[PDB]
């Protein structure tokens, strides 16, 4: 078992393990040093994780709450009687801003940009068409015409905001 999640910073994140045959114990690690553990039917959590994560006995699974960078890694669970790993993969992602379009008429040059957000990526449009895709916090583009007015959208894995405007250039 992998596992891709997504979190947000300063959220919480839920890493959901199949609900059948109830654990007696269960093992969080974070690479190789512990998370939490229910063990000898104790609860008990470790450094950073004491106080803001949540293991549920039934299930095994775990939440960790008020996320931070370091928290992205890789988060393993086990259990006696579970054979196979249970890995999961957090990313913690800052969400993105609301991006800012300008221009330039002299030479037609239409620029969107977004100041925060973590693997930011920059998409385009004019009218019903997506003109360009950038994984980058600014982008330009030259425009071949004035028909419809400019949206941006500024996307990751947590978090979307867009802006849209209408280009002010003498004909
Ligand atoms: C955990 O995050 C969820 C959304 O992902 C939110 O509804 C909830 O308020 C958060 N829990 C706490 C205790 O803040
Ligand atoms: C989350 O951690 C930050 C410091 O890293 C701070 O805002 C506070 O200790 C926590 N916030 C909440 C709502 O628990
Ligand atoms: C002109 O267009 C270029 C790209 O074609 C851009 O780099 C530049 O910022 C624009 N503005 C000026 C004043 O040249």
């Amino acid at each position: 078992f992998s596992q891709q999640i997504y979190g947000v910073v300063y959220g919480n994140v839920t890493f959901h393990v199949p609900s059948n045959v109830p654990l007696k114990e269960v093992l969080w690690k974070k690479q190789k040093d512990k998370v939490a553990e229910l063990e000898n039917s104790e609860f008990r959590a470790f450094s950073s994780f004491k106080n803001r994560v949540y293991l549920d006995t039934v299930s095994g699974s775990l939440t960790i709450y008020n996320l931070t960078s370091s928290d992205e890694d890789e988060y393993e669970m086990e259990s006696p009687n579970i054979t196979d790993t249970m890995k999961f993969f957090l990313y913690v992602l800052e969400m993105v801003s609301k991006p800012m379009i300008y221009w330039e008429c002299s030479n037609a040059t239409l620029t969107c940009e977004v100041l925060e957000g973590t693997d930011v990526e920059l998409k385009l449009y004019q009218g019903k068409e997506h003109l360009r895709s950038l994984r980058q916090k600014t982008m330009s583009y030259q425009w071949t015409n004035l028909r419809a007015p400019f949206k941006c959208k500024a996307v990751n894995r947590v978090s979307q905001e867009s802006e849209m405007e209408v280009v002010n250039c003498p004909e």
